[PDB]
């Protein structure tokens, strides 16, 4: 019969596969619109037919075959498809999907798909990779070789339908967590995909070793795209773990590595090439690289702060007013007491319409800049205890267990909490330390155990002993911690049986890790929360986790600068000759070190900023003077530098020459959390 007559459909169908159609938009358009309603319907009918089922007798609902379900999506790898075509081609998929015996077929004819097209890449993708850095810096690129990727008639465009549309079929409406993720990582594993991944590295790694006029990184954004689709969703998180030992070499073998493993290992190999796109571009944050946000640390500072600028909250109408008449003497408790609740929602929302006591308007408005700064001068305040200049040197300032004798701390705290908010709430460079610690109580992480050693002695050198040595169970130290409460020292139960439970070789790290929690968090943390409240109030948590608990200074403190020569000369050197050569050539690249990257490294072994003046030698820690002493402590000569910000420790383990110090010591600053903290 050939189906032709015993069925209208089916000569609708006979039209996609005719050359002389299916090379224009308005048909295949409409064709597209038509089937759009017997599909959805078809769909629809048998499906809802289980018992009263008198339809299928009438209309002969037809029987799918190999032909049957390929000629629909044989089109979607066609040179015709707009983005109108495709949006109703996917529905259509969609919608016969839900009829029997057809998952199977579009399943098999997609991965065949998939083999088929890659392979014409690599057969070209190394063409193209081999050329760049090849004949010269101002040259040309034969436009063949670029002419298969500029078209919109290219290949990779249907390597990332294809994915999109595999990812929408077994994404779309269902239930994610009902989805089934695992075997979607089977599909693209049964595609022969590796090599091409794999040789992709050796094309996004070869702009930032040469020059061309053509230059234009971004011909090869196509791929970039489907290769963050691959990991869209296969865990893209929690797999970044890893650091330990600094590789110091790229090599990049990407043969198979499963397809969960593709890709933090990737993107770190490739972050100058990829930061220096965003700047370029700032839009390429919504859309195509907008999976890069679960990965903070391949994200540096200057792409960061716009990024959450432009997002923060552009969508206001100006401000309406702030009528506060601070009479410049008294400021802090005049604006707790005068702005009451202005409007906390739309707080920010109110221009500071205050006067010293008299002044006019001079050196044009906004002219409270300088009463953010002194009010930091004056937020101290060491007349009252809300805080205490970090005994270890008042360089910064403490949490001060003994915060909550003052009678009106509460309210304090959320003024101050929201305030500064505000300064972060426009772009100002308020000054402000609170050491590393009191960041981590705002970004999400646990306190860290080597900040003892530095932070105060006094109860490491309780524990400095313990954990090697002398950690046989041959002390007992009954668990919990010693508990401060302005009377009886009755140590609290830690854990239920504290007291009862000894630390033993087994409660080690428990005790330990709580013992260091207490001192951190069960002190006025639940009071400075209530700067944190506001805080948070005013700008979600989410809304902050892009930074890191060591860039948050950066935030609050405008970006500090120092010189060379006072760091040069006002040093010391333990056992050293200032360096094994290597030191040498990083204490020229100081200079080209960029001011994040030479700042960064002083918060390693100071963590509180605030340039100490008089040229470095003012080195004013817990003892009032002090010098940074480079020690070589013969340790592994392969293992990470330390320090220890107490009495500016320093450390380097022999290395041998460039590149291996340099990016140990990079890898060092870039560590913060699970070095120096946590670890």
């Amino acid at each position: 019969p050939d189906k032709k007559l015993r069925w209208p459909l089916w000569h609708l169908f006979s039209l996609l596969d005719r050359k002389l159609i299916t090379d224009e938009s308005v048909l295949m358009d409409l064709l597209t619109r038509i089937l759009q309603v017997c599909t959805k319907t078809l769909a629809v009918l048998s499906t809802s037919s289980n018992g009263k089922e008198n339809l299928s007798k009438k209309f002969h609902l037809p029987s799918f075959d190999e032909d049957d379900l390929m000629k629909i999506l044989s089109i979607i790898m066609l040179d015709s498809c707009t983005t109108r075509v495709f949006q109703q081609t996917l529905n259509i998929i969609y919608n016969l999907s839900k009829l029997q015996g057809c998952m199977s077929i579009f399943t098999k004819h997609l991965v065949s798909l998939a083999i088929s097209i890659m392979s014409k890449l690599k057969s070209a993708l190394d063409g193209l990779s081999r050329e760049v850095g090849t004949i010269t810096t101002g040259m040309e690129i034969n436009s063949e070789l670029l002419q298969k990727f500029t078209l919109p008639s290219s290949d990779q465009a249907k390597l990332l339908k294809i994915l999109t549309t595999v990812d929408f079929l077994y994404t779309h409406k269902r239930k994610e967590e009902e989805r089934n993720v695992k075997d979607l990582q089977s599909l693209y594993d049964k595609m022969n995909g590796g090599p091409v991944w794999s040789s992709l590295s050796e094309c996004l790694s070869q702009f930032e070793k040469s020059q061309a006029i053509n230059t234009s990184a971004t011909i090869l954004l196509p791929l970039i795209e489907s290769l963050m689709v691959v990991c869209r969703r296969s865990d893209l998180s929690q797999n970044r773990n890893t650091a330990v030992k600094y590789e110091d070499a790229k090599l990049l073998d990407f043969s198979k590595t499963r397809v969960e493993n593709l890709f933090f290992p990737f993107t770190d190999a490739h972050k100058k090439l990829l930061n220096q796109m965003i700047r370029s571009n700032p839009k390429l944050m919504s859309g195509p690289f907008a999976l890069l946000v679960k990965n903070p640390k391949v994200l540096d500072f200057d792409n960061k702060r716009y990024f959450f600028n432009a997002k923060l909250k552009s969508d206001n109408q100006e401000r309406p007013k702030l009528p506060i008449t601070v009479r410049r003497e008294q400021v802090f408790l005049d604006s707790y007491r005068a702005l009451f609740f202005k409007t906390n929602d739309e707080i920010k929302n109110s221009k500071l319409e205050i006067t010293f006591k008299g002044e006019s308007g001079v050196d044009a408005g906004g002219v409270t800049r300088e009463w953010y700064q002194v009010l930091s001068r004056q937020m101290f305040n060491p007349d009252y205890a809300l805080f205490l200049p970090v005994p270890s040197d008042k360089t910064t300032f403490h949490p001060n267990r003994t915060s909550g004798i003052n009678p009106e701390h509460l309210s304090f705290f959320k003024f101050i909490g929201m305030i500064i908010g505000k300064a972060i709430r426009d772009q100002c460079f308020l000054d402000c330390h609170f050491s590393r610690e009191v960041y981590k109580n705002i970004l999400g992480r646990p306190v860290s155990l080597k900040d003892m050693e530095s932070l105060d002695p006094d109860y490491y050198k309780s524990l400095v002993w313990i954990l090697e040595n002398d950690i046989t169970d041959i002390i007992e130290e009954t668990f919990s911690v010693e508990t401060d409460d302005y009377g009886e020292h009755k140590v609290i139960n830690l854990i239920e049986g504290g007291k009862d439970i000894i630390v033993t070789e087994a409660n080690k790290q428990d005790y330990v890790k709580k013992v260091v929690e207490y001192k951190l968090q069960t002190s006025v943390k639940e009071q400075m929360d209530n700067f944190l409240v506001g805080f948070y109030a005013l700008i979600s948590k989410d809304l902050i986790t892009i930074f890191d608990e060591q860039e948050l200074e950066l935030l609050i403190s405008g970006l500090p600068d120092i010189d060379v020569d006072d760091w040069k000369n006002n040093t010391t050197y333990v056992n050293y000759t200032a360096t094994c050569k290597e030191v040498s050539y990083f204490w020229r690249a100081v200079r080209s070190f960029d001011a994040e990257e030479r700042a960064k490294l002083l918060q390693f072994v100071t963590g509180t900023s605030k340039v100490p003046l008089n040229g470095f030698k003012e080195l004013s820690g817990v003892n009032g003077v002090c010098k940074f002493s480079i020690h070589r402590d013969f340790g592994s000569s392969e293992r990470l530098p330390s320090s220890h910000t107490c009495f500016n420790q320093l450390n380097l383990p022999p290395y041998e020459s460039y590149e291996t110090l340099r990016g140990s010591l990079l890898l060092a600053i870039n560590e913060g959390h699970e070095g120096f903290g946590l670890a």
